This record gives C-alpha cells, structure tokens and sequence, in this order.
C-alpha cells in the first residue's frame, strides 16, 4: 500500500564536482545533474562516499544539494545521503535535504568505533527526526563502516514508519533476500555492489545505487531492461562487460573515481575536478588505463544497445 | 569444446549414512542413493564436508563411494570429494575414486595451517596426478579453509588440463563471475551457498552443488527449471521458501545435518544415522523444529510442483 | 642518538570536555589541563579518538588544544592528534599546533575507505609538510581505521626525519616488537592497549598512550615504576586491578568516555560534561556501575601507592 | 592447593622425527627426545600442530609418544596434544596417552566448522573422559581453529576438575590476562606466541610452548631465566635475537619446520626427515637460508649465555 514505485530502478550515485581550487564548483553540480537527467535514469542519490562525503564539510554538501534539486527537482528521484562522523551534522544536513523537498535521505551507520545497536538505532532515528516527513533508507556497509545491519537492529528501525528499506553494499546477496523476506512488501532493497547487481535484483531488490553507474548509466538502464523481461543471457552479457570495466578503472593508481571523472571528460566534455584528499590522483601513467577504461564503455554501448 | 553438460544442474551432498553404532552403513548409503535417482537429481557429490568427511577415515570414505557406485553408476553423474588433512591420504582416495570411475574428484584445500599458493597448487596436482584421467574440481570455501582461490592460484590451476572449474562456496556471487569471465566457456562453476542458488546461477554458475539440496531435491530442481525458463518471479518465490526452510532447520540446538537426517526419516522413511561427534546431536526440544521443517518441504512441494 | 626522553613514561588521552550545551568548555579543558600536570603524567595526547576526534570539528579541536597550551605553563609534553576525514582539515590543524609550539603531531590513516599505502603515506606526509618544525607520531589502529601500517609503510614514512615513531593500538605486541627492531634507538614505539601496558613496555615501547589513564593516573605511573624496576609481580598486581577496573567500565550501558567522566566527577569533582552522540549516554542503571568503579580506583591506590 | 610447578617453564613443541620413505622414525623420535633431556628444557609438547598432527594418523601419534616416553627416562614434563579431526579418533589418543602416564594431555577444538561452545565442551569433556585420571590443557588458537575459548566456555571447562589451564596462541596477551585473572592460582597459562614470549610471561603466563624453541633451545631458557630475574633489558635483548631468527626461517619457500629441521641436521647432527605434505619443501634456493639461520642461532649463543 505504501507506494515505493519512484525508487525502483537504476539511482546512480551522484560524484563530488570541484572547480579548479578543490571547491564544490556550482557549474559543476548542475552539469552532472543535467546529465543524469538527459540519461534517463530513475534519480540520484546525492553525498554518498562515492560522492566522497567523508571528505566533505556540512557546507559542501549543502551547496551540493542545493545544485542538484536546482535542476533535478520534479524530474529525478532524489536521495541525499545525510550522515557525518557526529549526529549534529547528520541531524542539520537531514533538515536541510526535508527543506529541499528529496525524495528521501539516507545514512550509513556511526562509523570508526564499532557503537552497539541501540546507540546506532539512536542515530539514525535522531536523524529521521530533523526531516520527519521525510522517507528514510538505512545505508548497509559492514566493510567500510565496521558494523552491520543484523536482522534485530532492522526489526528496531522498522518501528520508525519513515523507514522505507535498506540500500544494501554487504557482499553476501543473501543479505538482500533476508532483509527483504523479514520487511515484505511496504519496503525496498537497494542492490549496492554494482558487480552483482544482476543477481542482488533477481533475489529481490527492487532498487539500485552504485558507484560506477554514473560511468555508463545506459549499460545498467539496459541490464534492468533485461532483467525486467526475464532476457538472462543477455543481462549476464552486459553485467560481465559491466564488471570488466570496472576492473579496468580499478587498476589504476589513481582513485576509481579519479578514474572516472576523466573517464566522462573524454567520452561527455564533462569537468567534475580531481577527487579530494587523501583520495589519490591519477599519474601520467594512469592515462592509458583511462582511455581503454572509457573506449570499452563506448564499444559496450555499441554491442549492447 | 570440452563436454560438461553432465555437470550441469542440481548436484546434492550426499549425506554421512551411519548404522546404530556409528560406523558407515553400505545399505543406509545404497538407499539415499536410490532416493537421489528417484528424484531425478543431475548428479551426487560424494564425502564433501556435508557428508562429514572431515570426520571420517580414508576406509569411511572408500565404503561410502563404492556404495553410491553399486547404485548410481550411468544413472547420476558422480563427484568425489576426495581431500584429506594429508596428501597421501588424498592421493590415495584419488586413485580408489578413479578406480571406480567417477565422474570428477573434488579438493578443498589444505587446513587448520594457512599454506602459499605455491603449496595449495601442489596439494591439488598431487591428488589430481593420483587421478591422472579424471576431471577435477576445486572446492573454494575461504570462510572455513581459511585460504582462498585467487586469481592468480586459479591462473596456475589451469595449466592442470583436467581441472574443470570450481564449486565455489565463498559468499560473493563477484568471485563466481570473476572465475567463469577469467577460465571461459570450458570451465564450469558451481554455486556452492544454497541460499544464493538462483543469485549464482544467473550471474554464470552453470552448476549447483548443496548440502540442504538432499532435505528437498525437488524444489532445487523446479528453482534451476524456472531459472533455465527466464521465470524469475516463480524462481525467487522457491528461493524465498527454500530458504525459509534452511532457516528453520539452522534454529535447532543439534546441527542442521543432524536435523536434515531427522527430516529424511519423517518425510522418506530414510534411516541414515547420527551425525558423527563433535557434531552436536539433536536434543529432544528440536524435534518440535524437526516436524514444522518436514511439513514446510511438503507444503512447498505441495505449492510449486 | 635523537632525544625522545620527553615522550617516555605515561601520557594520558585527553578527554572531550563540554558544557551543559554539549559544545567545547574551555573552562573544563582547563580544569581537567591542571589536573593532569597536578597528577605528574609526562604529557597528553590531545584531540585523539578518546578525546572525541572523530565527532569535533576543526573549531572545537583548536579551541580544545588552544586552552591545553593556556596552562599547562610547559610541565607536559603536548601531542596533538590532528588527523580529521581529509588531508585539508588535517593540514589546518597541524598548522595550528605547530603555531602553540606542541612537542608533536600525531595522526590516525585515513578511514572508512581502505586506501592503498602510497596515499595512506602522502596524507601523513601533507600533514607533516603543513607542520614542518613539528615531531610527528602515526597512530597505528588496524581495528578501527580499516589499514595497518605495515613494515614496508613504516620503511616509506621513516624518510620523513620528523617522523619519530609510533603509537601502537593492535592487539600483538608483537607489533611493538617488529617497530622497534626495524626503527631502534632515534624512534619511539607508544603502547596503545591499556590492558597490555606492562607487556608493551618490556618489549619495547618505552611510552604509553591510552584512553583509560585519566580515570587512574596514579596507578599507571606506579605500574611504570615498577616495570622500570624491574619489579614485576608488583607491576603485575597493578595491571591486573587497572584491568579489572578498565572491564568494569566498559560493562556500562553507556560508553566508557561517558563511565569516566562521571568518575572524574565523584572521584575529583571535575565536570566533563556528557560524551557527544553518537556516543551513548549513560542510563540511570549505570550510576552503580560508574560508583562502584570509582570505589575499585580509590581502593587500589590505598592498595599500590 | 594444586601443584603445577612440573608445568612452569620452557616446553618445546616436539617435531615431527620421519624417516627417509616419510613413515614416523622410532630413532628419529627417540634421539628428539634425548636432544631435549640434554638441552634442561622442563618438558615437551607432543603431536601438537608444530609435530605435524593434522597429518599425522592416530598409528603415527602412538608410535611418537611411545617413542618419547621410552627414552625421557622420567627426566621431562610430558602434555601429549591427542584432538583429532573426530571425536572418537581423539579418545582412542587420550587413553593410549594415559595408558603410558603422561602428565597432561591437550586438545585444540574442533576445526573446519565452527561449532557451538557447548559442542566443543562436549569434545573436550569427551576427550578428557577417555583420560579421567590425566591433567587437561586447552589449546586455545582462533586464527587456525576459527573459534575461541571464550570467557564463558573457560567458566563451563573449569568445571572439569581436570583442566589446568590453557595453552594460548591467540595474539593479544590481554586474553592470557583475563583467563589467568580468572581461573586463579590453581591454573596455569601457558604463552604460545614464542615472538611474544617475554611479554606473555610477564601478564601471568607461567608456562609456554613453542613451535621455535626446539632450533634454539638455550635462548628461550636464558631468556626465562633474565625475566625471573627481572631483567627486563638482558630479556629484550635475546628476544629480539630469536624473532630476528624466526623471521629469518619463516623467509624460505619451504615451510618453517622444513627450515629447522635442516638447522637441527646443520647445528647438531640430527635427522629428522621430512616435513609431510602438503607442508612444503625446501628448495635449493633456501639452503643459503638455512644456513645463515643456523648460523645466527650459533652467533646469539656465544653472545648470551
Ligand atoms: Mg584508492
Ligand atoms: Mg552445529
Ligand atoms: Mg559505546
Ligand atoms: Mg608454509
């Protein structure tokens, strides 16, 4: 009964843009978001740690979103990822995102200390209480974060009525058929380890938020076509070119993401910046990795589409 | 274009079959193998660790496997599991499986200790030269080895020509497409984690090998024809009831093979034994557990067949 | 031989004081500044993940460090940690302790992504560079920050001639042991694991950094005259009632920052004020915990001084 | 109250002694056992993981302890290490050791699977049940055996008036601290880290064992003797001589006990074989190895005692 159709299908995570000094450039902001929008994806999920969140203040993310509904709002599904190190900062990015009108806001969990489950469960409902009209996604990523979502943890959430499910980045896609067969159907699972999405979607996330969409957002457009028409083989081929890709970007030097902000110059004009520190910059020897990463993804288009 | 349809399809671990004073029964074993051809399995893998092989003896597991062959020979395909703590033991199953002509043999790698990649190749080569006419399979399953199939060990396997590919029990279906894209279309993977089998069929596991597949053989086999048909929705409802189902029997206070032989006795009439110490008996609470789980298989098979 | 006889002997974590309004006090860092030079440590280690790093910002770390350097009038050697999310805040606060004249900087890697050893050296380097007159400590904290510093990071970061060791929080004193052996005399090894200080010391590290010294401080500057006499069954005594204590503390419903500054109240009438969120606050069930280990400190300095 | 003075001091692990076709060498075993009466050691640590048990048959482990017990001449403090991968395996060694009047007998837990504490209990108590009239050490190793002695299966085994302690080669010497703290006076701990020696002999370890002690048995004794002493810097001088050495062994292709099996021929003339695979073999690269190991065990010897 509760309608979760606006979050089903492909949300790129949206990537950090810079001016030329390492500042949130404005400019920037609007033409990725234009971009999206002209790709025809389902929306954005804004101030992930693949739009480099950690490394940014309460300001640059403001300026971020505030860039982003100027020209996604009413066109793009928006998810702003909304929690800091501390719950102040989580609680005024979380009141600013409901001022903006999103879609929803997203938090990963405390992170560094490993905090036990009730003082996670009161971070995230402090949280949702600084936007309480707002949809709320719980961010799974045991890996980074150094705790999980265990199945009593997300019985405690669902108790909140703003939760509306879990963007999931655990490895196991187990995880996805747990958490969805004990939240049914008034929730959605987000599949987060792009090299899976095909088979995080086939075992019941209804939804999608990667890192590496934003490289080649018309390679998972077409996969979740495929995946919708129960064409497998087809969406096994493009998931593998998919992933081929992304172990291309991941052999540089360089950040994945410096990677790909020089991936969308070449193939887009686009200008995002570098990526921030300590994130590491591409070298000279990095370009070569850069171009063959980037003619894949033109060839991929290609054969696929 | 090397010919491994025969491996391809639903494979059950055949289960430890024990007498009433706990040594291996060739009657027990004789009768779960006529259970596994009259289910219509595509084949049997043989003294795995969901046969308790690390429990038993090198006389323990020549006595299971020419039982199974007595009954299954030219009626399933026939996987032997044939690593031991040692070499020497494993070599001298290799040979035995040989003797008998199996199918393929199987190796887990070396245990308890955390051996080199230049050691694990060795292990593996000397069991396979033991069983120089036979296909190989290696058996990935870091969580409990504690060493895993690299690429680069998986790279140096492949120059053995009679390795086949991998069963892989690792939980990221990412490993099972990093196999399949690296070895191509003469190698074959197998999804190993029971609770993924549709996730890791579709993402190129074109082989499925499990230890709960014996409690319910004919779910397993109506998931693998919806998967093999596109019909992912009817796939994710068994998926979804199969894994209820394994849930359940993990809830007991002795072990899920211990409960899974219970189940065999109530829905098939199967008398396979205990499980061998340390595994932990059934106590008389789970039986109330024992019974709910049967009748969940019969209302599934009730459901979906 | 450079001399480090400054950063021997015992250096507490300085603790986050706040007022009633949960910002920084530099009345109470004042207050808890004096007791520390009145206790007779050798120094603090300020703006740590003990002193609530993690959830202050740039601001609140420079007001903390600012009122440290107002009263410490030179009777304790200063490390500040200034390591922040990114290399730009973490430059500003090295520039700003390097302005107080603090003995050293310190720095926690870079956290949540795990970055490869070449950018977990340039974020420590670019942190030196902005601090360039200024001692600087690596905080090794593989648990918590997701990467080591391993041997061959130690090699790279021993170039930087004002890198002058480490402070150690893994779990092996082993480690303890690998760092002094590679570095030896012109380096310094701190013991970061409480629980392990006299076993930290002998093998090694001739300082000690911890989180639970403030709420004892006498009795780990006797457990250091102890191991320095040579007398360890004494030291042995000592470490094991500091242990005893620590285990009581973190037996609380709230955190262990929290138990102890409501410690510091009862026992010296210092107000701390509470931890920040997402750090959990104390419940009324925990003040019998919080008295009860204040007792157990009182009671062992009557035992050991 | 219970006297374990036969328990404190140096325990070697007791190799592995093969012949030259790989079969255990009752000569080999005996000389073993003569070379550790002539080096003073308090006893020896026998068909532990360092002799190569988990590829050793039940046959192997009888005849090495038959052979130890023939020529120790009363002269050694005997703990026969008799867990097997099976329960029954294990009893069939418990009571062949007390049959030849060991002092102790010794288990890891149950390996591969990770059981329930009260499945791994019931091995130990099983074990020990096979022994009644035999002292019982814990070998607690969670890095190789994938579970831990935990608090509170410790608390369930001291119910067992039979155990009198634990062997720990976990890192942290915390855990030596609290399972001492806990179990009193009455119990004993046993370091296993032999890098860590010094430091887990000083937190209330007043035993060890170790797999290195055998190539250089004379270092771990004076190194005993300075810590009893309270010579802390004497102790973290050879120290540091025996982990620069045992960094050297473990820097062959071939396996560690390969390297001081070739040392102990080198050094004094004994033949120990082999080591079993699939522990690998030196090479002919590791001789130059070998031989500056050999060397340095000789050159801390001329120095230190
Ligand atoms: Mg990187
Ligand atoms: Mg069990
Ligand atoms: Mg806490
Ligand atoms: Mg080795």
């Amino acid at each position: 009964m509760r309608n979760l159709e606006k979050y089903k299908g492909v949300i790129p995570a949206f990537y950090a843009c810079y001016d030329k000094e390492g500042n949130i450039s404005p400019e920037g902001v609007q033409g990725l978001t234009k971009y999206f929008v002209k790709k025809g994806v389902k929306g954005v999920y804004v101030n992930g740690s693949s739009g480099e969140c950690i490394y940014q203040s309460v300001e640059d993310r403001k300026i971020v979103l505030e860039n982003v509904m100027k020209v996604a709002e009413g066109k793009l599904t928006v998810i702003a990822h909304v929690a800091c190190n501390n719950t102040k900062d989580s609680q005024e990015l979380a009141r600013h995102a409901e001022g903006l009108g999103v879609d929803a806001i997203a938090a990963i969990p405390p992170i560094y200390f490993h905090l036990p489950e009730y003082a996670i469960a009161q971070y995230w409902n402090a949280i949702s209480a600084a936007a309480p009209n707002t949809d709320f996604v719980i961010y799974n990523i045991p890996q980074l974060a150094g705790v999980a979502l265990t199945q009593n943890l997300f019985v405690e959430m669902r108790k909140n009525p703003n939760v509306i499910g879990v963007a999931n980045s655990s490895m196991p896609v187990q995880d996805i058929q747990m958490f969805k067969q004990a939240a049914g159907a008034e929730y959605i699972i987000f599949n987060g380890p792009d090299e899976q999405f095909m088979s995080g979607r086939v075992i019941g996330a209804e939804g999608a938020i990667g890192g590496t969409y934003g490289a080649m957002p018309e390679l998972y457009l077409k996969l979740d076509e495929c995946i919708n028409a129960g064409k497998m083989t087809e969406a096994r081929k493009i998931q593998y070119a998919c992933n081929e890709i992304i172990y291309k970007m991941c052999s540089a030097h360089g950040n994945m993401y410096a990677v790909i902000k020089a991936i969308l110059k070449i193939n887009e004009g686009l200008e995002l910046g570098a990526v921030r520190e300590p994130l590491p910059a591409l070298v000279d020897e990095d370009m070569e990795i850069v171009k063959e990463a980037a003619q894949m993804i033109c060839d991929a288009k290609k054969k696929f589409l």
